[PDB]
């Protein structure tokens, strides 16, 4: 049994390669072998969002605060709210982040496949960032 | 990309064989093969807790409301509070629940191994719950 107490993990920032705007990453866990799951919290300032990317075994999002936007390639831009659970499929190309006037926070959970849980791709343009 | 909206997954009740007291289960997700990860929210009313049990691939908790207790076998009873992250090893026998006078809600994340994410065992006695 191991307990990581609230406040004991330092907050970080989202690398400018992988996010447009100001984004905070709050780590939570990464199960050790032979389990593969990891997770963390991510807070997006208004207008901020991930770049396009995919996950090798998909990813689950549990929105925990605010109001955000998300979109897979070919899909419409959807608004997401606290309590909504979002599932992206393996290899599914997508982004997510805040809405233009409100931040958003969600818990993200994904399994690692031989070490890897993400593949980053191009930024979401201001033309894409609209609804 | 699939969104399950807040309010779309009905609450259910913890079965008597797996819980002492009143427990509510709010489903969150189960990822389709080849992803093995699953998760749900559980709300324990004061005094309610799981029976003792184990998880084949361990379990991670993220407490989201109230104030609860948890224990692994041979271990002390520990308080867990919102924002705390708890990790139980694969195979580790344990239980968790509300404190005697406060409810607690957490998010539980576990990998399945052959479509099984838990082995249920004997109830936690009043004597084990306090002392
Ligand atoms: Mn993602
Ligand atoms: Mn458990």
């Amino acid at each position: 049994m191991e307990i990581k107490r609230v406040g004991s993990q330092a907050s970080g920032k989202g690398p400018a390669d992988w996010f447009t705007g100001t984004v905070r990453i709050d780590p939570l866990f990464q199960a050790p072998d032979p389990a593969l799951v990891a997770g963390h919290s991510t807070t997006f300032e208004p207008g901020a969002r991930t770049a396009w990317h995919t996950h090798p075994l998909g990813q689950t999002l549990i929105v925990t605060a605010g109001c955000g936007w998300a979109q897979r390639e070919g899909g419409a831009v959807e608004e997401i709210h606290p309590g909504d659970v979002v599932w992206f499929s393996p290899g599914e190309k997508h982004w997510h982040g805040a809405a233009p006037t409100t931040a958003m926070t969600h818990l993200a959970i994904h399994e690692r496949l031989d070490g890897k849980a993400v593949d980053w791709m191009e930024h979401v343009t201001d033309e894409q960032y609209r609804r």
